[PDB]
């Protein structure tokens, strides 16, 4: 399946799993399907508490750590310089690793300096070899400007909500501009874009599902795309999406949502 | 006592309600009998989601009077129309085993203009018949708003739309409310992430309430019907009990201030 290369050199695929809001068992038993089914690219959090859970899958897998991509995120207690630098070494002993792909603070907050400190802990994360890539979610303008201007170092990933009633076009323009890759979540819209008019009618018109129109729209923008969980069947299915391309007026269509 | 709102046309819903959507028969099933047993009695369903027969079922196996609980399903795409709307409505009814839903909504305006007014229409009829105690729509934009009430001069109760403190719809709620339509909110999480939102954790710690609970109370403050997604026994237990605290205005401000 398809990369997206970051500003750091490194690759992810375009296309990945979460594991929010699973229980240890459900997070466990998700991630051991999506990786059976191709999934590489596993999205999960501090925050979600389910990280050793996630690891048991990862380990069991019989799959070599090279071929997946583990994300995992600063949790919002654990902000600071010093404090992020040993919150990242929490979970890689929670996920069983000896390194994560990609490690990403969870938010900005309204403390600026609380979030800058962050960015500079991460800094030294990434320099030591604990996370392979850095990058933050839900940053604006505004915020990336300032960790910019204050470290000097971009984020490799700006990871936001985002699907056809909620395109981020304005900060995507942002992100490209400092070469920082927009990763989507929620690309669904919580289950209702899957019956939306649009949706429906270019799903008729490939053969395909709405969730894979849903996923392919937000693949053609440039994002890397992650799906919730999900069930081995929709799973298998929502990876099925790099056999058809979405038209320029299809694009245009569900462009147009937002 | 959980609260309710009046809609315009004087009837009442309850101010939180759970979603089933994306679930399978056998988790829609579960979900509603464990959210029914836990007090829930606001149930929000859609024909699009497959699993209005599977909702009907919990509803029926609990053994709740039916004029306690609130039946919201809803119009899906493919069925829009004068005609046809009415005739979904009732194979809604005949699949939910039912006599009557609560709150019955257009699913989507989309871009044919004709086919959501006549819809409109029909969901009207719909009402008329006392196939639907009241109607409404999702999604539904200040241009679509205005085309239906101007060419059919009738008001829905209710527009439902994603809403979080990312993601705020104060403009949307400013229509609404210029209509008297009660404001309906679904993803309240913000996809989960809002759980661990710096602003969202320090209200949560002051007033030893869990970040969830904190999120929606904020959107009931807001004067929206708030309903939460499927989840776990335990959560949802805990998701309903948010009516022994009161978040302050300095705590709405600040909640307030984070879509920007």
């Amino acid at each position: 399946i398809p990369t997206v290369t970051l500003n750091d050199d490194n690759t992810l695929p375009v296309v990945g799993i979460g594991v929010g809001e699973l229980s240890d068992s459900e997070a466990e038993r998700s991630v051991s399907a999506a990786l059976e089914a191709g999934y590489r690219l596993i999205d999960t959090a501090a925050a979600y508490g389910n990280e050793a859970a996630v690891g048991r899958a990862i380990a069991a897998s019989g799959i070599p750590r090279d071929e997946i991509y583990v994300t995992t995120k600063l949790a919002t207690p654990d902000q600071g310089f010093t404090s992020s630098q040993a919150a990242a070494r929490a979970s890689l002993e929670r996920l069983g690793l000896d390194y994560v792909d990609l490690y990403l603070i969870h938010w900005p907050g309204g403390d600026t300096s609380k979030y800058v400190d962050s960015w500079g802990g991460l800094m030294k994360v990434k320099e030591d070899g604990i996370a392979r890539s850095i990058g933050v979610c839900n940053f604006g303008a505004e915020d990336l400007e300032t960790i910019v201007s204050l470290t000097y170092f971009t984020p490799a990933v700006n990871q936001i909500e985002l699907h056809p009633l909620l395109n981020q076009a304005a900060l995507r323009e942002v992100n490209a501009g400092y070469n920082i890759v927009t990763e989507a979540y929620g690309p669904l819209g919580v289950g209702r874009l899957l019956d939306h008019p649009a949706v429906t009618a270019i799903a008729e018109a490939h053969g395909r599902t709405a969730a894979q129109v849903l996923l392919r729209w937000s693949i053609q923008l440039g994002n890397v795309v992650i799906s919730r969980s999900a069930n081995p069947e929709r799973i298998a299915s929502n990876l099925d999406v790099f056999g058809f391309e979405l038209t320029a007026d299809e694009m245009e269509t569900l462009n147009g949502l937002d």
